[PDB]
């Protein structure tokens, strides 16, 4: 594979993003890979609406939590709506996504990393930014302020966050997250998590549950 991908450095991610008041991560990692392999496809950057998926996405949870591949499953049947179109709210409303204007992104289907394994995971990363789950509930990954993430954390995934990207940096593995805290947490909005190797949970379960849409 490349040893090192940066999705941002291909113009595939959009500015870091907070979710306010809502448990909506699901939402927000749904959205980062599909804005992502939109741009890949396409050659056009375009935010799209995590509210669309909180609203209408009638697995999850609005904002009491979600599940990336249902919203992924979403975006292949129904596609999905313009951040612009259809703004962000940090609260569960009712489904607009019949009223609202403007372009859909659609995309085909879903695939699923085989979990538990870092090199299925960085051949996913290594075509197009990917949704993983992480143990975000450990006070080290809350105040998370910069560096090579090890821990301490356990694999009990509570959150969704998209990697955009994989390297090598003064010689540790790390995958490269983009989380929806804002650019006030970690490194501006991101998290480099080291890479456990092989056939591994992950560090802080990194590599239970990884998810991307399909498309073109
Ligand atoms: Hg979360």
């Amino acid at each position: 594979l490349p040893e090192n991908v940066d999705w941002r450095k291909k113009g595939a991610v959009t500015p870091v993003r907070h979710q306010g008041s809502c448990g909506s991560c699901w939402a927000f990692s749904a959205v980062a890979t599909v804005e992502g392999i939109n741009k890949i496809r396409t050659g056009k950057l375009v935010e799209l609406s995590e509210q669309e998926l909180v609203d209408c996405e009638r697995r999850s949870h609005g904002c009491k939590g979600g599940y990336p591949p249902y919203a992924l499953e979403y975006v292949a049947k129904n596609g999905i709506h313009l951040r612009s179109k259809y703004p962000y709210k940090a609260k569960q409303g009712t489904c607009r996504a019949k009223q609202v204007g403007g372009p859909i992104v659609k995309t085909s289907g879903v695939g699923r990393v085989q979990p538990n394994n870092e090199g299925n995971l960085l051949n996913a990363i290594a075509k197009q930014p990917v949704s993983v789950v992480v143990e975000s509930k450990g006070r080290p990954f809350q105040l998370y302020k910069g560096g090579i993430f090890e821990g301490p954390c356990g694999t009990k995934v509570d959150h969704a966050v998209t990697a955009v990207g994989y390297g090598k940096s003064g010689g540790k593995g790390y995958i490269l997250i983009k989380n929806s805290w804002g650019t006030a947490w970690g490194e501006k909005g991101y998290i480099r998590i080291k890479r456990a190797p092989g056939n591994s949970p992950g560090v802080c379960g990194l590599y239970k549950s990884s998810y991307y849409p399909t498309k073109n």
